[PDB]
């Protein structure tokens, strides 16, 4: 559950800000 669920929940707050940067 850390594809699509927690990836966007838990890293909602990197995805925004930075992903991979």
């Amino acid at each position: 559950k850390y594809e699509i669920t927690t990836i966007h929940n838990l890293f909602r707050k990197l995805t925004h800000r930075l992903f991979r940067r």
